[PDB]
């Protein structure tokens, strides 16, 4: 069972310690500070509040738990057993903390604040950055939603000037990330935040953590098709590859099915063995139902491109209105190695310089999308900035002489729409002068109890392209 | 609940209608892809056995929810209720498979069978692959301990070169990763692995990993002290740092202290604060209890240099018998703002060419140590090498003809010591032969059982530097 006096940073367990006598309130903020992310996604806050923060999350036995292991861990008793103590006594084990968050799905510009934390009882103002390092893992969730509705937005341009719509967008970009992920939480956690912006995942984790913390009408938010790997082909034998794709898009002739063709040689299967072997089987498929041809090494530019090149002259092409080429629409491409933002920008780039409609093409992402991320990215940052020591309240921030970037915000905060229509977070409790409109930070969670929750297809909606 | 039927790749759902006919076996087997780091650590797989993959994973329940997802992902019956079905009433929910892995902790070079993976059914076939996503997560555990005994060695040669022994050499990389992770799994997973090669961790989830999972002979594997973070200075008022600075060290006057003193002006913290103003308190100081001055922003090699240049002035500096500057046993330094392998490397290369010795100075690494890694780093496959279909052997791989770095190994596969003490991966059944010794991977996991376990104590042994 999870224990939250285990589930900080080690120095935090000393900080009891270390604030000035007479502290009542510690009160602290998130943001992805100012530095190619001008904008993020705020996603994956209520996640945290119902799996971890929520309800009795203090116990007798825990508590003991926690001394024991702090004992070991420090050589010293440093542990604040009566602060943890008087939560379980006074408030059955519940957090006196107040969390306000701007709504989940929010695009937000950088250098705003997302969300506060507080704590409700002066016994307990260590409390607030005790949770610090559980609420800052935010940053993830954040992170994925963000570069994934990055993608979106070049494959939106593209497709649009390529083809003139954007049908389909949200199946552009397929999660196959699973394998290459640090954890089973973090899949997830991970592909619940591409589902923000697409639809088409392999990440079978990502539906059950939607399912059961956010909701959607829908009976599910993601979708797969069938698809062969690397075993499936090359378990036929090297002389068999030709059987093993007969067999396989036989087996799936009347769903999509995607069929790795890179294991001996990708430029043959698709000019001899698509091409002419097994055309037959590829020209009578359904529009609902195509061949998706999947290379998976070499350049990605060059790779699916020379595809496009070989498929181009053994299928019939069409051209478009827009002039650009197009497959018959039961045969498409997906690139699925080596797929990152910077990539995925270079390959459709390339794509429409040699008139190759984004229709034609579909991107899957593992690595790229949920795991080289960091929490540098968009500098998302949890510090304080008001307390109130001796009843009085005291704007405090750092400023590092060498790093003014890392400059943070002073007292109660506050963020509001402006005249036109963009975002300011008023600092030093100057929201309380109403001359803007209202605080669009909103209290998610109070005394334990999660106060205000967004469905998965709010967060959809909110998270739009413009 | 768990469910493993919900914990692999979509598309490996639909693979049992993917293998050719009358397929009774498939073997396949995980290594770190040949073409720094040469050796990779193997840790990690013993928690993935335990948590995930033993006992009873398969109920009647759980074969129903799984029904019920795919059915809506795929929008078709594609799932094999049957054969899990089979598991569950032949098995009573027990995986037949067997799993054959060298001794975690095995420094080996790359390009070699870490671990095989087949089934003992052949009804069962389709369940080697199946689990390849959970196994393959193994990736990030070695990853993590190997890039952190890399960076073990770089101390060594520095700490060594400039003093002349290894003294605390495990308490020069700390763990400050909790917050900059991916999910509280992730958290554990990645502390665990830090912990193979260091003791010095403020990622609190790591501990109870290793003691549930691996078990140390000492109450905890991992270790922390008292320090200040940027809320516990700033919060005393910008005016108020030496008397914030006061507090905190008199409070922890007899054990080690880090205080970070870079929240307004590093450099007048150091030369004015530690150096003028509260260098009594300093002074005083026992040897088992330094002040740990944390600067935390600005270039890393450059604010180092800086600070120890201001301390040497301000403190009694020595000269070790090495011919380097070593300060006073109750000041230390800590930089654990910006560090990664290659930034590590250039502070203690550009310390040494300033002749300040490495005893000065401990590392903190966060996103860096748990983060910034992928799957890719070591090159980390899990592919089917061999099968049995119609009752006959059949060697199996895949070899791109775009990258030759992806060729699999063909077979099946030993590990054993060459003449010269090194390693060789035999493939396509040779170790059969006997040239060799014996096959040097245990069985560590068979029909639902873990059939061999090391603990952390053994882990570390073999993980060790030369
Ligand atoms: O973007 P990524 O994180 O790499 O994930 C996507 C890739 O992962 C899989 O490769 P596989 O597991 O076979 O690894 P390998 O290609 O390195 O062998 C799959 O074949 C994709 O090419
Ligand atoms: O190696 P990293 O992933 O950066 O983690 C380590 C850093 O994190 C903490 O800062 P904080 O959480 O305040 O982040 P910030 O300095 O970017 O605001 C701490 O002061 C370290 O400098």
């Amino acid at each position: 069972e999870f224990n939250i006096l285990l589930a900080t940073d080690s120095y935090k367990v000393t900080h009891y310690k270390q604030y000035p006598p007479n502290t009542s309130k510690v009160y602290s903020y998130f943001e992805c500070r100012e530095k190619k992310y001008e904008e993020t996604v705020f996603y994956g806050l209520q996640y945290i509040l119902n799996k971890y923060l929520k309800g009795k999350v203090v116990t007798k036995e825990k508590i003991q738990e926690a001394k024991d292991v702090y004992k070991e861990h420090f050589q010293d008793d440093v542990f604040n057993e009566k602060g943890w103590n008087y939560i379980l006594e006074k408030y059955d084990g519940h957090l006196p903390i107040e969390i306000k968050a701007v709504p989940e799905g929010f695009v937000i510009p950088r250098g705003n604040v997302l969300f506060t934390v507080e704590n409700t009882d002066p016994e307990c103002y260590w409390l607030t950055n005790w949770i610090e390092t559980i609420l800052v893992q935010s940053w993830y969730p954040i992170t994925v939603a963000t570069n994934s509705r990055e993608q979106k937005k070049i494959l939106a341009k593209y497709l649009l000037e390529t083809s003139g719509n954007l049908d389909g967008l949200e199946y552009k970009l397929h999660d196959f990330g699973y394998r290459g992920v640090s954890s089973q939480e973090t899949a997830g956690i991970g592909a619940s935040a591409h589902l923000v912006n697409f639809k088409g995942t392999d990440t079978v984790a990502g539906l059950a953590l939607i399912k059961k913390y956010y909701g959607t009408k829908d009976p599910v938010p993601g979708y797969s098709v069938p698809a062969a790997e690397h075993s499936t082909i090359t378990a036929w034998g090297k002389d068999h590859e030709k059987d093993a794709f007969e067999h396989i898009v036989t087996q799936f002739s009347s769903v999509p099915v995607s069929v790795v063709s890179d294991s001996y040689d990708i430029y043959n299967a698709c000019e001899k063995i698509w091409g002419e072997d097994l055309r037959h089987l590829i020209v009578s498929r359904s529009t609902q139902a195509p061949l998706i041809i999947r290379p998976d090494s070499g350049n990605p530019l060059d790779t699916v491109l020379k595809v496009l090149e070989i498929l181009g002259k053994k299928f019939p092409v069409t051209e478009n209105s827009k002039g650009y080429k197009l497959l018959p629409p039961y045969l498409r491409v997906i690139q699925g190695d080596g797929v990152d933002i910077n990539t995925l920008q270079e390959i459709v780039e390339g794509m429409k310089q040699k008139m190759w409609s984004i229709e034609n093409i579909a991107f899957g992402s593992g690595g790229g999308l949920l795991q080289k991320l960091t929490r540098d990215l968009l500098n998302c940052s949890f510090k304080c900035s008001y307390v109130v020591t001796n009843g009085l309240g005291i704007n405090v921030f750092k400023d590092p002489v060498a790093d003014p970037n890392k400059r943070s915000k002073k007292g109660r905060l506050s963020l509001h729409r402006t005249p036109a229509g963009n975002f300011v977070t008023l600092e030093e409790g100057k929201g309380d002068l109403e001359e803007y409109g209202q605080d669009l930070l909103h209290t998610v969670f109070k005394n334990g109890k999660v106060t205000k929750s967004y469905s998965f297809d709010e967060i959809r909606k909110n998270a739009q392209l413009n």
